[PDB]
């Protein structure tokens, strides 16, 4: 029937811009969320920025302003790129919330309360000066191996030698330059631990990808942890109650931000049931989360526990995908490979990234490339010389000889009904987030149309004498298939849909498809889309570079 879907994609921090790399997360969720709207069931499309932390209130401090500021500057950046990219969010928040903090405090005191909070004294580096504990790398020193001046952490990055901050030759703390020392403070962890029967029994519940539901037994043979959940002042997040000085980690309050936020939206909403029937126990309605490879023990393990301690549903599926390498290699500053979002907007569309980024997706976690040579091939064949030159191709005789109507019926039924009969196959891609199969499946299908108007000649048939009928039924065959390519594209190039509705004169839906327009006036031609040259991705390169 009519699903209720709520989907998120992985909080972005706040101290950080957004860059190609994270674009493919939310460009695969987004295409996504549109197919399941395009199919009628209520979708809620959620996100945040993950605002809280000391390297927040450092960066912060160190710049002048308040985090508070920082953090509300960097929040309108990020929904600018994502907003230039079309992500249709229903509603993007920040951790940094009254609804973050509330549901914080509540789901901290049902962990209490049921006993899954733990206290333990821990020792750590301490700034004297500063009155503040120090987080690893924001200890600098000598290398107590090769005796090389100015590393940081744990790690040199000369000799490559790994050890203890405390084992650094004339530690000194990155935050004041005094000289940090030991010191023990109370912190209170989550008993993971506890939940690792019902961890187990829901995984083999069959939903993750099988890759996944792999690397989690690997996790479960070495046995989890418990894992520390407070952070001591002074710092930038929310107090835990009945613990001064104390607050939250962002194990816990960033992933209740995706609840944050759905609460944030019910309330804009006036909606005063939502929430509860999305989030309760016994809910029918599902969740998923798109994430990265990297935060799957999280999301998979932690996650779950927490919800399952303070008595929320679990997620219904979690939904990874790899990284994205440029030219197969890591993306690279001194190459120009490292591109943000706001600068690839500068040089190009976003639905020739939406569509390249598409077509190499699929439902397992392998890495996405980003080869620019061959992107510009992509996009020129297939989205400009096979579907939109199937638009351009037959709109001028329409628009020209018969006043851009239509003709009443299909020149060739059968051709019609081998593209509607994909549809089931296509659906099922997107669906099943296969999504390479499902564009090469419509370019496929774009061929063939493309075939089809090659055998008609057009404008061989446009110059014979009493054949204007035929004329029109070839071409109003042409525009009919090309009503149908882009329906299936829809959820995949939302601007390039938006001028093709315009041209079409009509609005474009999955079941749509199963009626062709006849006796229908479209309007006058205009360029759907244009080619890109190589030149422009050399200036957006260099444009990185510098
Ligand atoms: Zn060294």
């Amino acid at each position: 029937v009519a699903k209720k879907i709520l989907v998120t994609c992985a909080l972005p921090y706040a101290n950080g811009s957004i860059h190609l790399g994270h674009m493919l997360e939310h460009i695969q969720a987004d295409v996504w969320v549109r197919y399941q709207r395009m199919r009628g069931h209520e979708v809620n499309f959620i996100c945040a920025d993950d605002a809280h932390g000391t390297p927040i209130m450092l960066k912060a401090q160190q710049l002048g302003i308040t985090p508070e500021q920082m953090i509300g500057e960097m929040s309108q950046e990020h929904q600018t790129d994502f907003a230039g990219f079309n992500i249709s969010y229903d509603n993007y928040h920040s951790t940094h919330s009254e609804e973050n903090r509330q549901l914080s405090e509540l789901i901290y005191s049902r962990l209490k309360e049921n006993g899954f909070i733990k206290n333990r004294t821990i020792s750590q580096l301490y700034d004297p000066e500063k009155g503040m504990f120090l987080p690893d790398r924001f200890v600098k020193g000598t290398c107590p191996k090769c005796k090389s001046p100015d590393q940081y952490g744990d790690n040199c990055e000369v000799c490559g030698a790994t050890y203890s901050p405390t084992e650094l030759i004339e530690p000194k703390s990155v935050v004041s330059g005094a000289t940090p020392v030991m010191r023990d403070s109370e912190h209170f962890f989550f008993d993971l631990p506890s939940f690792s029967e019902m961890l187990q029994a829901w995984t083999r519940s069959g939903a993750l990808q099988e890759q996944v539901a792999n690397k989690m037994q690997e996790w479960f043979e070495s046995g989890l942890q418990q894992w520390d959940i407070s952070r001591d002042a002074p710092y930038f997040g929310f107090e835990i109650p009945n613990a001064p000085g104390k607050y939250f980690y962002v194990w816990l309050d960033a992933p209740i931000g995706y609840m944050g936020s759905f609460k944030n939206l019910c309330d804009k909403r006036g909606d005063s049931v939502s929430f509860d029937e999305y989030w309760k126990k016994d809910s029918t309605a599902e969740l998923y989360h798109f994430i990265g490879k990297d935060i799957v023990y999280f999301h998979s393990l932690f996650w779950p526990a927490m919800l399952e301690g303070s008595n929320f549903r679990k997620p219904s599926n979690l939904f990874v995908h790899g990284y994205v390498t440029v030219n197969g290699a890591k993306m690279s500053k001194s190459r120009g490979t490292f591109i943000k979002a706001s600068t690839w907007l500068n040089h190009f569309d976003a639905d020739s990234l939406r569509y390249y980024y598409t077509a190499k997706l699929s439902s397992r976690i392998d890495d996405i490339d980003l080869n620019l040579e061959d992107f510009v091939q992509r996009v020129n064949a297939d989205i400009v010389n096979k579907v939109v030159n199937l638009a351009s191709r037959n709109a001028g005789f329409i628009n020209k000889r018969f006043d851009g109507v239509l003709a009443s019926e299909l020149a060739d039924p059968a051709l019609y009904k081998t593209f509607t009969d994909a549809a089931e196959v296509i659906g099922e891609a997107w669906e099943s987030r296969e999504f390479g199969k499902a564009v090469r499946e419509i370019m496929a299908l774009a061929d063939l149309a493309n075939r089809y108007v090659d055998e008609q000649a057009p404008w061989v048939v446009a110059k014979q004498a009493g054949r204007d009928a035929d004329l029109q039924a070839i071409c109003s065959m042409g525009i009919n298939l090309f009503r149908v390519l882009m329906t299936y594209l829809k959820p995949v190039l939302p601007k390039l849909t938006e001028r093709a509705e315009a041209f079409l004169n009509t609005e474009l839906t999955w079941d749509g498809i199963q009626q062709p327009l006849l006796g229908h006036k479209v309007n006058p031609f205009k360029a759907l889309y244009n080619r890109i040259d190589m030149r422009q991705v050399e200036a957006l390169v260099e444009a990185s570079k510098e």
